[PDB]
């Protein structure tokens, strides 16, 4: 009589919110299988158990489907789902199959559904490309039990703690391998549990906002980076995959042309446009290339020097006299063309690029895109031609060639909230178990700038005026508001529209970056705005 080893499979950690809310869990689902060759009479097993577990024609049709479809040696399920008395029924009747097995199996569980979807992801069953991934990683050892996998968001990103470490049981068989007795267990050990940033009633409140429009928000507390609420819509029900999506389903959603299935807040690629004027301007104050006085008048447009063509101000007429205050106020382009121009493309890029433009933020998701922050050396790689001083003038005011994620615009925001302080956007608070609880540690990165100039304070009062002072852009939206609101908007290419917020101004909780593709389906992103800034500050 063979002695056998089996593995055991851990039970996949728990994701909760802020708040200790679960977010992901697990179900026991039970069902019935056997191998064929184990049964030494099938027909009269599959009938004998249409008393038992209400086994139907339409069962032992799947479960003939099945048995072809699969390899010699394989356990074919043969009733699945089975409910609670289903099982018992079986139970007290297990002496009369014997090779007919009932099994439990931990899947997995989202409650909260579609606002949710992208930032925590979905489990669903391995396929030949996650096993590649595991072998080349050297994981695959420990998932000899193991199924299912995290496909995206939080469930993805952090597969390795959340999945546990696989158990085994010596079992003797005997002749026909059939399981007799248990001789040893050694139990697996369930993945940590993982804390997120994440507040739930914050994220289904934004979904709610943000309806039929396809549209991105992120929400972070600049005093610690972590990501309160991480929002792209549309949005889809996770749990569709977690028991295998349908065809029927999952064409529906590639098929839409609303692409659900993007990430727009980390994978959504858009000019940042006037958004980036307030980092634009910090950097050329520390480049010694304006002053808090500098002042050139605006007549609507700019021209670049040795050449005809003309860049238009939003304006028609021009904003008067301009300093970089006044500029931001009324997100002035003119002011930012000239800029442009004095700083030149190396210099604008390399500042940007400190405030995270053209990189990865090092948020803890795997779908994310880093957009361009242009270059001399990236140009010519490109399109194999130079980088010619036309190129330049767009940059300034966020277009050209630049595009971003608003996930990278919520990490320049708060840097300009940390006068250079640079925090990474992130959704783990802590992992648990034993626990043994570990929490996230923000790596070594350099500040930007310097913390003592007063230039941070200038290009963040021009934001307060944006959104108080009464020739401020956003100012209908805004100044109404007890808690004093700074934000910056903008416009890209009907027209993409962003807007970026920090509230209050004096000592900011809150900071946020959001984008209504094409003006969104419903309200304007400011009025949005500030709807998110007072459901959170009351
Ligand atoms: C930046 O994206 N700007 C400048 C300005 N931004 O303001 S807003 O559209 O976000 O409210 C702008 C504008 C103001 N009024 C009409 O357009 C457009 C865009 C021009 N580069």
């Amino acid at each position: 009589n063979r002695i056998k080893l089996v593995p055991i499979a851990p039970s996949r950690g728990i994701i909760y919110d802020r708040n200790g809310i679960p977010l992901a869990l697990n179900r026991t689902i039970y069902q019935i299988e056997m191998m064929p060759e184990k049964v030494d009479n099938v027909q009269q097993t599959l009938d004998a158990l249409r008393s038992v577990v209400d086994l139907t024609d339409d069962d032992i049709a799947a479960f003939r489907k099945e048995r072809a479809r699969s390899h010699r040696f394989t356990s074919i399920p043969v009733k699945t789902n089975l409910t609670e008395v289903q099982v018992a029924r079986f139970a007290v009747n297990q002496y009369r199959f014997p090779g007919v097995e009932v099994k439990g199996y931990k899947r997995r569980y989202y409650p909260y559904g579609s606002a949710l979807t992208h930032v925590i992801g979905y489990v669903s069953k391995i396929n030949d490309k996650d096993v590649e991934r595991l072998n080349n990683d050297g994981k695959l050892a420990n998932y000899a039990a193991t199924h299912d996998i995290g496909k995206l968001g939080i469930e993805r990103y952090y597969e390795d703690v959340l999945h546990g470490q696989t158990g085994y049981e010596e079992v003797e068989v005997n002749n026909r391998g059939r399981v007799i007795r248990q001789l040893k267990e050694v139990p697996p050990q369930a993945g940590h549990d993982i804390y997120l940033t994440l507040d739930l009633k914050l994220q289904q409140y934004i979904e709610t906002l943000l309806a039929g429009s396809r549209a991105a928000v992120v929400v972070t507390d600049p005093r610690t980076g972590g990501v309160l609420a991480l929002v792209s819509t549309p949005s889809y029900d996770p749990n569709l995959f977690v028991d295998g999506i349908s065809s029927k389903d999952y064409s529906a959603l590639l098929n839409d042309p609303n692409t659900p299935l993007v990430n727009r807040a980390t994978q959504g690629v858009y000019p940042p446009a006037s958004t980036v004027k307030p980092y634009v301007a910090v950097s050329a104050l520390s480049a010694g290339v304006i002053t808090r006085n500098t002042t050139l008048f605006d007549p609507g447009w700019w021209q670049l020097p040795g050449s005809e063509k003309r860049y238009r101000d939003w304006k028609k007429w021009g904003h008067g006299r301009l300093n970089v205050t006044r500029s931001l106020e009324e997100s002035a382009d003119t002011f930012f063309y000239q800029v442009a121009y004095d700083m030149g493309i190396d210099r604008l890029s390399e500042w940007m690029g400190k405030f995270g433009y053209g990189h990865y933020t090092g948020i803890d998701l795997a779908e994310e895109r880093s957009g361009n922050m242009p270059t001399r050396e990236w140009k010519q790689k490109r399109f194999k031609k130079p980088w010619y001083q036309g190129d330049t003038i767009p940059v300034g005011i966020g277009q050209g060639y630049w595009t971003a994620t608003p996930i990278q615009m919520s990490k320049a925001l708060m840097i300009l909230i940390n006068d250079g302080i640079v925090k990474v956007p992130h959704l783990l608070m802590s992992t648990a178990e034993d626990g043994k609880q570990v929490p996230w540690v923000q790596p070594h990165e350099p500040p930007v700038g310097d913390i003592h100039s007063g230039y941070w304070e200038l290009a963040k009062d021009g934001m307060y005026g944006v959104a108080n002072r009464p020739n401020g852009t956003a100012h209908k939206y805004f100044a109404s508001a007890p808690y004093k609101i700074a934000a910056k908007s903008g416009t890209a290419q009907r027209d993409h529209k962003l807007m970026t917020a920090f509230a209050p101004y004096n000592n900011p909780q809150v900071a946020v970056a959001m984008i209504l593709e094409n003006g969104g389906a419903g309200p304007a992103v400011g009025t949005l705005m500030r709807q998110i800034l007072d459901h959170i500050m009351l």
